[PDB]
């Protein structure tokens, strides 16, 4: 189940539109993964984890992703809680909804990994990682 299993900034950014300071349970947020020019990615993986969890357990994964662009993104065949590319084409941006979990879920870490001509692995902090807490 889910594998899946260098901080600071690369040219790839994981953002939430509107730059929320915290999440509100049940609110849909538009999560974006983008490459600064002239970079691109041919593949990506995107997850949302309760803080300080590895992701090896189902209950580590927080909230619900919803596909916006079916031809660009899909759920991972062998990690159904992870968003990934539909085909290995060069892309500079993808977007998905993330629906925030119930009150009491605690801090959530949205995290991405990409491939261009090298792999950028998941990191605890950095440009492909965003922490959102309740409040």
């Amino acid at each position: 189940y889910c594998s899946r299993i260098r901080e600071g900034y690369t040219e790839f950014s994981l953002r939430v539109e509107g730059d929320p300071d915290f999440y509100k349970p049940g609110t849909s947020y538009r999560v974006t993964l983008s490459a600064a020019p002239p970079s691109y990615f041919r593949g990506f993986t995107l997850i949302a984890l309760r803080e300080n969890r590895e992701g090896d357990k189902e209950e580590d994964h927080a909230g619900t992703f919803q596909i916006i662009d079916e031809e660009e993104t899909q759920f991972m065949s062998n990690c159904p809680v992870a968003v990934t590319e539909s085909t290995p084409r060069r892309r500079t941006r993808i977007q998905v909804f993330w629906i925030a979990p119930p009150a009491g879920t605690g801090c959530v870490i949205l995290k991405a990994s990409i491939v261009q001509k090298r792999i950028i692995y998941f990191q605890d902090e950095g440009s492909l990682t965003k922490k959102l807490c309740e409040q």
